[PDB]
């Protein structure tokens, strides 16, 4: 693939290319997926997260107390603060109205902060058709979405044909659909596609993902449970797929 | 298959088996899909629609004005007055503590009031256990899930293969999941297992009626398995009369029924 630096000159994606640019610059891949139960927990971690992440994982519907002035402003203001985007849990698996409404609306109003979202693809084009024109409606503001090609949890159904499907999904709009959740390389690039893939469950080492295609590494608990130092955990995941994002061979 | 009767009284599901018995007892296998942005309206079309229908399948993430005193109040109400169970529409995809809240929780808190829910198998029976502990936290009352085993939607991937892992995931637990959204049986029954499958998107081929022509009729989908029509707008949109419509439907279901 093409450096970070480079896919950010070329991306179709405005979204997309700013997060390119936001790990070139940081010398970063690295996202943070934070589950917290409480807003002062997560602003804490966000705090010390901030310089080493390119992106933030949020979890708003386990949060006991969110809030768009208490949770959403502050947070805003941490993104701007150490220039990183968030991206909301929320997976998207509806389509029409309900689907516009449930990332438009609601108390959340996801789509007024969130950056990029994510969807299952299982309801078919239409989930990226309706995020997409729910987006134009709410906010001139860049916004991306990211195809939930494979999963990792127990039993999960995100087969090779039901990421094939995943994938032909996302080839319908380059513009919004800016990668995949994903364990591995979704090709594209002979087609004229550059996915994003971003990989959670780093700990498969950091090494063994950034080698086999991943462009970012999401890591959770493994950065701030267990009596963890999040500021320090943050340098040694970054410096981690940093450096393992500079041994990978890059298109010449 | 069995009668909706003979089937109440051998399922393991006591959501399931007061189904059975509501279809049975009130002659309707017709489910009332309503996607209204008001409670007022679908208060007005629930009352409509109450003596018809078996169940009515709710939509309140698309409400401007949900409320639980306001929307979810009246309506269990109504539940009550006209027998018949609520199924709320939230397509839950994910596990463990987010899915839990998600379906506890909330402005929606819908485990407090929806008898019956649905979740997509793609994210494997973590989504059926969470779901299914939520509900214990929550209420005494009984709580039921449909796994969507095959959607309509365009393009959706709902293949021959993803539909075979979610039935075998629905499998996992006969007390709490109770059958599926699909357009076709599922069998199950030299396994078992006894589900209900729900069809969305039928119609009555009326005369003039390109729009509804569109969707298979109610003769069709019975006629192949399904026990219970999800009927949306056709039963209230362009200057439709609820009650009916509803009666049509309902007719036109049952009488596929007995005719199976
Ligand atoms: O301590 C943990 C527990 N889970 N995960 C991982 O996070 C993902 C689930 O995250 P989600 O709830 O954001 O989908 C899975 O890949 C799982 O291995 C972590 O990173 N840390
Ligand atoms: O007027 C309409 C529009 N859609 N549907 C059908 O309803 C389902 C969508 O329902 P949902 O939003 O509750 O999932 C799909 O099968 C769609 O064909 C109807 O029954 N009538």
């Amino acid at each position: 693939k093409a450096t970070y630096k480079e896919r950010a000159a070329t991306h179709p994606s405005p979204v997309a290319a700013k997060l390119f640019n936001i790990m070139h610059e940081k010398q970063t891949n690295l996202c943070a997926s934070l589950d917290v139960r409480t807003t002062k927990e997560l602003l804490e971690l966000v705090e010390a997260l901030g310089p080493k992440i390119c992106l933030l994982k949020t979890h708003v519907d386990i949060l006991t107390d969110f809030s768009m002035e208490g949770t959403v402003k502050p947070l805003k203001a941490l993104s701007a603060k150490y220039n990183f985007l968030l991206f909301e849990n929320r997976k998207f698996a509806d389509i029409g109205n309900t689907v516009k409404l449930q990332y438009s609306a609601g108390v959340y109003r996801i789509a007024e902060w969130a950056d990029i979202t994510n969807a299952h693809g299982v309801v078919g084009p239409g989930i990226v058709s309706g995020l997409k024109q729910a987006a134009e409606e709410v906010t001139k503001e860049p916004r991306g979405l990211l195809m939930l090609a494979e999963l990792s949890c127990k039993g999960s159904l995100a087969t090779g044909e039901y990421t094939k499907g995943t994938v032909d999904i996302a080839k319908s709009d380059k513009d919004f659909v800016i990668g995949f959740i994903a364990q591995r390389d979704m090709g594209g690039r002979d087609e004229g596609y550059d996915w994003l893939i971003m990989t959670p469950g780093v700990g498969r080492t950091v090494d063994d993902v950034v080698s086999t295609g991943s462009d970012i590494i999401i890591v959770g608990r493994g950065l701030f449970a267990k009596g963890r130092d999040a500021k320090v955990e943050g340098e040694r995941y970054r410096k981690a797929g940093w450096e393992a994002y500079l041994r990978r061979c890059g298109q010449q």
